[PDB]
């Protein structure tokens, strides 16, 4: 929502309010998603400035405050700056920007995060270029040097991230992602690598001095339609965790699949289905295990552009005796959303 | 602060900066409301959404900001969402919202909720009913379907919230309230009863499967006079603390009386008068203590809708050899308020 | 930003996004400012009210979040209120206001804080007079009473702010500071002395029961020059660290000299050069000791009041044989800001 346009500066406030609860079995701790309150809110700016007429400067701010906490010490948990990043825009010559931002690798894994609530399992944040990841320097450029119309690419340089934890660390790396659009269709891919940090490679779960995310992903949105397709593959970079030892890792190797169609009624009704695998590979101690595996249905009444209310189910095809204690009861999420 | 107003949705951004400051005997540790720098700030929208004519949607979301913190470990201290939520409201059905919203028994607790700094001492927050809680579904009707002016009415579903700890959480619980208001009066009445959590049971304090929480209320507010009256009832569900043995869990019950009289002088300053009186019974070791027990004497000086000065004086009965170490000094607030 | 304006009140929003990397040799462990992802984000708001035609009220709000985090457990350091109060402005009498506000000492401190990233260092935080501080009541007359132009001063009172650490601690204290401009000149000296907390006195560094900070300073802000100097003193405020046997405390006094230089091209680059030194004596142990010292030379480059780059580089002087094992090493900040 624009609140201020004077000068040659204009300013977008953004914000949500999610009121949400999932639905599972016990205490939830063996299900997909969990089990309670899992309200939460965002706000947000947006703005851009003329610099001149090919010249324009932007930055975004978007930030998470979980309403599902109380007022004593959980207080902040899950509160968290998603985005936060500035950069430059040249007519038909690209755009650069620094900061806290979407790994090139989502680029492609977009593509199937669609699902009301769920989906897109494998864009984890601070995981090198598959999610939001800070410190990240991305050149883009759409249309290609506006003489090929559809055709966008990207290269980025991942900045070294040395934190308390191995999950959340990175070190450097580099990146890139090809897309065409044409007719409806959109077809995209997407590479990365990166240095780990020597208290990831210190870890028992991954072995390797490099992390790789790569993927593939085919799209198909117009006519009420929405259909997607997204395969991917991991070295050494996909976060894992054995709630029997108690340890964790990365994974030496994932392959990723998901899949998702949607169709969009004109009385404001979306229903959807989906699917997702990711199967994780050379796992020490373990050998062969999934992290992901499930069906969805869901559906959410578009009420108009800024309310909505949602439906998700989760049919978890994750088996109760999976070897890294990954939850296999389904969950379902029930939301309610006002947004400007 | 309405910020917004395009094409049917309209977005009011709030905030206050609170400059404050409390005054006690000595480190405060013995006092009511403590001793130094309580300067905080607040921010939030309000946004509501015209669907249809009968339909309308709505979002809130209210944080606080503690400005009495440093710049280190403890920056955060105090921060929280205050309210975040959903909902739609239909033309004389009702509305329906989800979110971290105010129990349906603070319906007639914040009748006495009126002092310039203090009062509203029975309104815990994370405490089921009575403030600000998590995960609450609340249907809510204005006017009795629009047949009966003044005669409103809320019924609540009071989803579980197991939290680290018995302070903060709660099980599976429903409420109500009614409420009237003819010629300047306002009558009001609430009820609700939740599930403990095993937590909950272990503590000390506090024996029950089930926590209750109800209230009686009666205002006026008209011809520049507000006075207010409330009488509440709790099993299991007022949270204390034993300072002495260094224990907590919750009051087997309580007794709760407030009481306040104000006037509005044309030229902007609102004296205020007030009594407030909690007992609690049949705490395990103890037998009977009082929780809350004052006077209070204090004015807020109006400048208009945006700026305010007020000072607030606490006289504070509570014996100086109350069982549960309950502070018994007087404590005195002073603050000067901007807000949009 | 101005955001909204009707019936006499006025609410600015203001909010910048810095995209942030600073260089430096090893892991930074031994450099000025560190080494990686320093990207921050700001948003607060600024009201003021017309009571009557002399008489106005304010109030501002800032806040500090952090985009160099992860999503983890490390998701708020950093994050924190810069400043937070309330006030009100009559007239030629003056204007007074509470709250989390700049120490009246960075009256002066505030001519050498012109550095694109770095600079101010005697300026920290929760430290008394020098930075932000919570819990000042600030008194402040500009034009003496609109008798004589450029002539401006200001009193303060700083609150007893007992917390957990020595660090960020202080008692009650006062001070003061008198400013004339003239022809595109300004002279400043402040003034601040404060009682220490028991914790402070009970630390190995510092011994005083009294806390002491001075400064003056001159500057030149016209014809696209910016030239200024500062020179302050200190007894028992400025905090240091002792890396070595890892203790801290105060210093029992310091000397501080800061120095800059600047010239703003038309077409928006401005270069930068500046000294600093800051050194501390009678400390326990070591004895004398420099916690500052290095010459800055630097550059922004100014799209527009809204868009800038900049880079910062500080040539380190401090030897790497520093008794308190102050870092010895250069540090390059490379910066991008959009701000509104
Ligand atoms: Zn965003
Ligand atoms: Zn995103
Ligand atoms: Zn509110
Ligand atoms: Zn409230
Ligand atoms: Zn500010
Ligand atoms: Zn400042």
């Amino acid at each position: 929502a624009e609140i201020y346009n004077k000068d040659g500066n204009k300013v977008d406030l953004g914000g949500k309010a999610v009121g949400l609860h999932y639905f599972s079995k016990g205490n939830g701790e063996n299900s997909y998603g969990g089990n309670g309150d899992m309200t939460y809110a965002r706000l947000g700016f947006k703005g851009e400035t003329q610099i001149n007429s090919d010249l324009t400067g932007y930055g975004h701010w978007h930030y998470n405050f979980q309403g599902n906490n109380s007022e004593g010490a959980d207080a902040q948990t899950g509160n968290k700056t998603r985005e936060a990043f500035a950069g430059l825009k040249y007519a038909d010559v690209g755009s650069f920007d620094y900061g806290r931002n979407h790994g090139v690798v989502y680029d492609a894994l977009g593509y199937t995060d669609m699902l009301p609530e769920f989906g897109g399992d494998t864009a984890y944040s601070d995981d090198f270029f598959v999610g939001h990841v800070g410190g990240v320097a991305t050149y883009r450029n759409s249309n290609f040097f506006g003489l090929v119309d559809g055709l966008n690419f990207a290269v980025q340089y991942l900045g070294k991230n040395e934190r308390d934890t191995a999950r959340r660390s990175n070190g450097d790396g580099v990146g890139g992602s090809i897309s065409y659009e044409y007719e409806g269709f959109g077809i995209v891919g997407a590479y990365g690598a990166a240095d780990r940090t020597n208290l990831q490679e210190a870890q028992p779960l991954g072995n390797g001095k490099k992390a790789e995310q790569w993927a593939t992903g085919l799209k198909y949105d117009a006519n009420n339609i929405y259909l997607a397709a997204n395969y991917g593959e991991t070295r050494n970079a996909t976060p894992i965790t054995n709630k029997f030892t108690n340890t964790s890792g990365f994974a030496n190797k994932t392959q990723d699949v998901l899949l998702v169609a949607q169709y969009q009624f004109d009385f404001g009704l979306r229903p959807s289905i989906a699917y997702t695998k990711s199967k994780a590979k050379d796992v020490e101690g373990i050998g062969d295990v999934d992290l992901v595996n499930y069906f969805e249905v869901g559906a959410t009444y578009y009420f108009n552009k800024n309310m909505s209310t949602y439906v998700d189910y989760i049919i978890n095809q994750i088996d109760s005796d999976n070897k890294l204690g990954v939850g296999s009861d389904d969950t379902v999420a029930v939301g309610i959303v006002y947004q400007f």
